[PDB]
């Protein structure tokens, strides 16, 4: 159904955790995407003002929902449905992000 | 630090990734935790109504915080302040839970 992928929240926010479904929809397996920032789906047809709002949402840690053009790791592309959301303490400390994935290129 | 904890949103929930705050929190390694319901934190001293509220909000995908009287792997209790949220797509369709442990 729908990716899911978890990043730390400094750093440029590496993955640290993927589901099954994100292998799915992208044909990344969980040992190639660790340790990177997500942008390795984006490639030269993706819309730069998108990766923008993207880029000031997750500086704000603000949550942000873009339909953006994505890559598979064979460079097939597809129509991600990408919302990305902090995950907060109590003390409102940003622990992670997470984002969901649904390819919606239909 | 505070703790993270992400399940699958079906089945009864099992871990399928925990930060490292996480172990510094609870004693345990990730290795010891993954697939199980995190159920296992709780103890003698746990407060049932609780544990009842948590359960009613998992099963209706709703947010709920609780300080809930947890066991470290070595048998210490402590108080774990949890917050848990389902994570959805834009159909509402619930694909994780997130809990966290706030330090
Ligand atoms: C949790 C999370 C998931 C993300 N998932 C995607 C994604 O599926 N596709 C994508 O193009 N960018 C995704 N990004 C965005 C990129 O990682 C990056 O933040 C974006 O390209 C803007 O920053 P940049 O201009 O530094 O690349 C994600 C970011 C986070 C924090
Ligand atoms: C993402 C997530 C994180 C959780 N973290 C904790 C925790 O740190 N401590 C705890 O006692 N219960 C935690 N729980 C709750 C138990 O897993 C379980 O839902 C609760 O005990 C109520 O269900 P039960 O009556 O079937 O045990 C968590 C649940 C989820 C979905």
């Amino acid at each position: 159904a729908s990716g899911m992928i978890v990043t730390d929240a400094g750093a440029d926010q590496p993955i640290v955790f993927v589901n099954r479904a994100f292998s799915t929809i992208t044909g990344y397996a969980p040992n190639e995407v660790l340790g990177r920032n997500a942008r390795f789906l984006q490639g030269p047809q993706t819309d730069a003002a998108t990766v923008a709002r993207l880029r000031e949402a997750i500086a704000a840690a603000r949550p942000i929902q873009e339909r953006i053009l994505n890559y598979r790791k064979d460079g097939q592309p597809f129509w991600n449905q990408l919302s990305i959301s902090p995950v907060r303490d109590e003390t409102g400390n940003v622990v992670a992000f997470v984002g969901v994935n649904t390819d919606v290129t239909a």
